[PDB]
């Protein structure tokens, strides 16, 4: 009551903090841009896989860990670097959030659905992607790269709203487990066992158009083939941007790198390209080079001033596959709701629109990228009213100089378990991941109920979440955090979550 | 059943062990006293906040920890010292039990209900305090000091039965978080955050009479003000006792010290008064002096022979706020069902009724003080029959020389979680608190399910609960411990617990 | 499904993997044996209590831990040694599975029912023991030694199907706790407590015949008496084998040693007989000698060629009672679903039927001994169709040279909690036991929920379960492990488990 | 300079804090006593083995752990209770300190020297016991009970200065390891191994007069014999006190209980005499009764007012032998320099000399008992000048009302390793004992070097030494703590320590 600064706009939309003065600056910047450009703006989402908060140089990594990222760094120094961007703790949960504007517990997309899985419902028949909505108002929409949000009938991007799909229906490790003989020898060198397991082996990169069928476009059956995966994806993103711009149409492209998911096999060009001379760091060099190649293309096509570029990650680093892992200064990693698992890099670049040199610690969510995309295209009013949407339009936050965020709380779920939330700079845990083996967040952990008080970390003072102080310094704020929790869960009674059985 | 010595008297009352010979002695002592005194006895309950089992010198602390307690020692040495007195693990839960005869899971009083809380019904309408029942038979009843059992409309002591209330609706820490700027700087020196949080800042000590309005009798706006808090409470209890004795009516007074809850600020007189010269120890010297002043007042009024004095705590030491913490020799502390959290000091003094120099290890509960009080006033038959009462009348235990307890089992709850029980000298845990940071029982703990066998500690042999032996030496008793658990839970099916929503 | 090699025979029977060629060998071997022998075969089950996987010399113990086991080694080296035999984590549960062919969560026999518990219905009215079915087709069936699956009315072996019973209704520790004064002094030297606890003291060894009353055959009132317990049981098993062979009837005998359950008191002639010179190691030598005596009796009576001998254990070592404990190389022990508690020794010997010198790592369960017995006697078709049976006939697996197992999965329950399963050589934990005090698997453990991924151990590579790799090397098999788990739980939706209340 | 309040009197003597006014009171009390009594005072040292700080009732034990100690409580309540009394971590070391006035690293008496251990020189030829010095000025000196400071030639009390010795040359567990067959079966039931070990079996209690031979006065060949051990010792102290009073000579008697060292076998009449009904608690009752018997003897002979009674322990509880162990609230136990091992109970009773009801937290040491004894007998001026003496005369501390101690610092050694010191209420660790298994302070511990700062505990605020704060609050005092350490080590270069080889 005395703390809640959010206002309910539509009952099925996450309440947002009004920023009227920032909204006026945003509306004005977009009006003048479209006058000069003659059409709606493009959006380029560069989505790296399992990238940690600290991997880019501007976040305290780069040359400090043997993989300088000059292009990503330049994108940040000449734009807006978000230090409190949040994702979900796992691949599918985050990519679902980014393409539905909904916490995955609502949609049922907490785990990838396989081609032979028994489901009572295809969740995508009910969910609405930004490709669907933006397509209807003139955008050419595409997801190029990793999907991992369902590969059964009617679940690929070009089947759920996007005009064009090209990439991996599952994930890198699904391919490499049938390629690195020694690493997976218990299955690879066991003939009887390999005969069974290889029947569910992925074929390669899939290509698909809205209204058409799926096609194998780049088969993968060796390490040499898979080492070119991100080069091939880069080739398709270039062709997609060339085609959309040459046709004078606004485009919306999610470029979903395969890297740096394990097992990383960078292109031969990049073997030893990083000072560290390790596959995952070489892969980071390849990601930084492809990022620069796409920025250069837009600059050469004269569309850089009309393109919002978002560089982010889908979750924290996968320490379980060390040394094939990224780096994050925070506690934990992929598979936990510690900050290591969910606090991720987030860079917003828009030449002429977003002032250079900004570092902003305002709260932001992957679902906010979804909802900002919808507002940029002018289609927020097209969302269904019987579904609850967790995303918040952050246009006023991104386009204002040192603007304040419109999001008040970040809610954190481990699939169907609600575990923690962040309000202001305070991190409140109601369920805690406890790891038995160092680095083994996913594979050797417990999810434990807290005791008398939820764990509380002031992230400004204890960002690495080393020791909880609970109620000691937070008696004034604890009941409000509980109110945020209960209200959040209440929205899931008012709007039932999907059970896909 | 070869073990159960308890007998069902009224179906809605915790079964008690008959002590018929001790009861004859108690009936005779009470009869002769009322014939000589001319009216029912007074009861004075001295309730110290967050005092550990070993804080008083007579329990093994005092001078050993740099804070002598001579007056409290004299109460024990000239009366009865209980070494197996039990409370609830936290403030609100223990204070509800003391004023309702009921484990707080039955009443819903596991958390303090603040103003503006959503509740189906005010739990206190249904509950029956000893103030209500004793006031009905001519007692002047008062609670002076800390309440912390609800501050919304109709929840202060003068609105739930007591004739007079004077003290803190909430708790010391609620006041001090708005006074110690540096300790709470993230809120106090943040202008916008302070403006919001300070709107729920308590104004001071609240004064209230049955049938009247709440008044702010003593404002608290500085450390200087709050440093006198326990001197002001002492003054009010002196006025109350004087007024009741001058009217010739029996008094029932719960003097609920604010000390030694954090943040401790003793009166200026007591700065450096303890050899330790630390706030929490200086506060212990202040509590001991006030105890002696109240005893000396009763002596000067000629009411010591007709006054039962009970000195006790509401829970174990708050180790989380170290070094502003009491001391206990047992494991854990406040916020856990380790012995450190629930095994608390307990002294019964009654000049001419309770023989001096008794140390008794018989089981006793805070709810037993409630039920003992009701019997001394002759009002047990007034308890509603639709509610289960956990308290047991212990008058035959307190008034018998080296008497045996009427309580067979102590049941331990963490709010809505049943975690452990004690039977004879055996502590059986069905859920265990596990602490991740030293001293951080409340703020950095888990509540974990046990494995194949409940944990068992022979408290005579392992009082510090260092390592469980489970079934190894307790096969004969383990099935009975489970029978006690099952029956205890079954009473909550036959007598439903309150859901306040 | 590409992984599932099992086939549904009957809908209420655990699916098995067909082994047609092994089955032909089994059918032919049995037909020729019965031609020369003139009657169905005998089955002698030697069941040692709390014996670890590695206690026998052939399993890496014996002389290595100061207790040679030559006779048991002879059964293994002249027969078939199973290195992946599994039990339940505790006594009652395992013996229920051995005598009902059903995981104890289905029957309700997760705990011993005491003569004085009052249960909705006696589970043995519904459960079908191999004694009932085999006696119906001409077998003389007996259980001699430890029972521990209920001692209330109609729960002893001679009341639930077996023709003859002689042994302990409960367990060794139930007797020795009233005999070893010092070890149990808190109860033994406390007059009041002993008077109550000893009312439930077992009188001695109970004898019973189908259709007859219970009798106290061997009173136990001293260490002297109970030190001969396994010598008495040996004498009874000798009488029973002699009389079945003299009468020309096939016999089914479960010899259930009291050893090596605590507190071990071997016969005087074995004091110091082991090099280690400790009670539990002396008890091991006594067990080995008794094994050799029964085998010699078969050879003397000319029945060794027509007798399948199964040497196995009921659960892993009880480390909590150290140093009165067996040995196992695996993690944990009795009371946990770690391999230490469930992976147990398993030796099958059948002179002339099972080729000597075999070591086989195929999966096998105690319920498979039940189901294999029923097929050897030819009565599998007599099982009720409204009850699910987890046992699998392993006759083709035991009578084939280096044959493959018919069991695809072992399912592991901690009473009512499903915790893990084994498929192929992979151990997958869904709930993990965590021990807070070394050796204290039963008495100081937690049962914790896993985090993002189930814990996975390749037992060939990590047989001691030292650090889980989870999904890292098992992405191809993890969905199939989930399919097994969910299908297993589904069988208990279709066939309800017994709620004994 | 700024902090040191001690003064150097003789260069080979530990400096002491002058207490001139307390010394004036002490000289007057002793003068008036000797006028009325007619001779020098008696001293009775009651020394319990492995007794914890909290075991007596007045220290927070007794009835709270099921073993009341009324006679020991009465000594404290009617005398002076010391809450900061310190010993050494082990038996031999502490008993050396008590009978030499010197930290045992100086004398070489850190381990008991066994018959024929081949030493460079018997260390007792250099040390000067109070028996020797007091005997020269007319005292009858005796040690009755446990010795444990050397069994070789010339090492028993009657050979190193005491007039009379009667008791155990070694320790209780030296006898019982040859009496409890099952507990020590690896040796007892191994014929060849028992034959070897039993050649060093102690034959029983040894008796000796100054200038006479050793004699076997009570043979111990069974549990029956040893169960009376402390009754036999009580008889001898009675005979000794009677003989001294009838001869009119002042007596100095160290009554060294065998209890409560493992394995505890109390007299038959005490079996179950404690409420806990456990051997170690029954033994506590026997010790309390014998204490009361000796006090009543002195009163009956008319010497109570001329007898200083010291009740204390030689070290903390032996948790390794749990449940045959005492109790202490502090961390650790016997075998460590945690407070649990060295902070011991200490009571001083002197009817008419020491005012009743005192509790004093001043620093006190076992070596101070030695030096105080020498003062009372008037023989301090007879100490050699080539040995450094650590003991300090505390007569002014024990005979003053709430007097301050003459000891500034307590230095703590683990045999030859300097580990910690206490100054004021601050405990400073330079080496730390880390315990790998709960309770196993002696048997499963490491001795670790600290890191950048010595560990510091304010014992008033953290008496259980839960978490060190080091320099954080002690920068003003840490350089002084280091000065104390270095000066202490310097005394050992000026006065070299003994190398026994
Ligand atoms: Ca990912
Ligand atoms: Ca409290
Ligand atoms: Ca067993
Ligand atoms: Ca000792
Ligand atoms: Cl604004
Ligand atoms: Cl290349
Ligand atoms: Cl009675
Ligand atoms: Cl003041
Ligand atoms: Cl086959
Ligand atoms: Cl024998
Ligand atoms: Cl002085
Ligand atoms: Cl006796």
């Amino acid at each position: 009551n005395v703390f809640n600064d959010a206002i309910v706009e539509k009952p099925n939309m996450e309440p947002a903090i009004p920023r009227p003065e920032q909204e006026k600056v945003a509306v004005s910047k977009l009006k003048n841009l479209e006058a000069k450009q003659g059409r709606k703006p493009n959006v380029l989402v560069l989505l790296v896989d399992d990238l940690g908060w600290g991997d880019p140089g501007v976040y305290g990594g780069g040359a400090a860990i043997g993989a300088p990222t000059p292009n990503i760094d330049k994108l940040a120094n000449e734009g807006l670097r978000l230090t409190s961007m949040y994702s979900q703790p796992t691949c599918t949960s985050s990519r679902a959030a980014l393409t539905t504007g909904r916490l995955p517990v609502r949609s049922g997309l907490v785990r990838p659905i396989l081609t032979g899985d028994k489901v009572t419902q295809n969740p995508w028949e009910k969910e609405v992607s930004q490709g669907k909505l933006l397509s209807k108002v003139g955008y050419k929409t595409a997801l190029i790269g990793k999907w991992h949000v369902g590969e059964a009938e009617g679940m690929l991007p070009h089947e759920v709203g996007f005009d064009y799909f090209y990439g991996l229906p599952s994930v890198q490790s699904d391919y490499t487990q049938f390629l690195v003989e020694r690493q997976y020898a218990d299955m690879m060198t066991n003939k009887e066992l390999y005969t069974k397991a290889s029947q569910l082996r992925p074929e390669g990169l899939i290509k698909g158009r809205k209204g058409g069928k799926r096609e194998v476009a780049y088969p993968i059956n060796s390490i040499e083939d898979i080492s070119m995966i991100d080069q091939v994806l880069r080739d398709e993103s270039v062709k997609f941007i060339n085609q959309a711009v040459d046709e004078g149409k606004p485009f919306y492209l999610i470029h979903s790198f395969s890297k740096i998911h394990n097992d990383n096999y960078p292109a031969p060009k990049y073997k030893g390209a990083s000072p560290a001379a390790m596959p995952v760091r070489d892969a980071m060099v390849e990601v930084d080079d492809i990022t620069g190649e796409l920025v250069a293309l837009l600059k050469e096509k004269g569309q850089l001033e009309n393109t919002l570029i978002i560089f982010t990650s889908d979750n924290g680093p996968n320490e379980d596959t060390w040394p094939d892992s990224g780096y994050s200064p925070w506690r934990g990693g992929k598979g936990t709701t510690w900050e290591g698992g969910v606090r991720i890099p987030g860079i917003a670049y828009w030449k002429g629109m977003i002032s250079a040199g900004q570092v902003n610690n305002g709260l932001m969510d992957l679902t906010d990228i979804y909802m900002t995309s919808l507002r940029l295209g002018g289609v927020i009013d097209e969302l269904p009213s019987n579904m609850y949407f967790d995303g918040i339009d952050q246009t006023a936050f991104l386009l204002a100089d040192n603007g304040k965020s419109r999001r008040q709380v970040v809610y954190m779920w481990s699939r169907e378990d609600f575990t923690a939330l962040r309000w202001l700079d305070y991190k409140i845990h109601f369920k805690v991941f406890n790891t038995a083996v160092p680095r083994r967040n996913i594979d050797a952990s417990f999810l434990l109920d807290i005791g008398t008080a939820p764990w509380v970390f002031n992230l400004n003072m204890d960002p690495k979440e080393m020791a909880s102080t609970g109620h000691q310094y937070f008696e004034w704020g604890m009941p409000q955090a509980t109110k945020f929790m209960k209200a959040h869960i209440a929205t899931m009674k008012k709007y039932p979550n999907t059970d896909i059985g």
